[PDB]
């Protein structure tokens, strides 16, 4: 599950993936983060 801090962390995030960059590693450069589970941590809700 990808899990974001802001709204705009999430649109950085979605930007990032559109060319097909990988998602842990844009995960990495918006500060959101890719967890086993189905439910994010409260501060990374977005």
């Amino acid at each position: 599950t990808t899990c974001c801090p802001s709204i705009v962390a999430r649109s950085n995030f979605n930007v990032c993936r559109l060319p097909g960059t990988p998602e842990a590693l844009c995960a990495t450069y918006t500060g959101c983060i890719i967890i086993p589970g189905a439910t994010c941590p409260g501060d990374y809700a977005n």
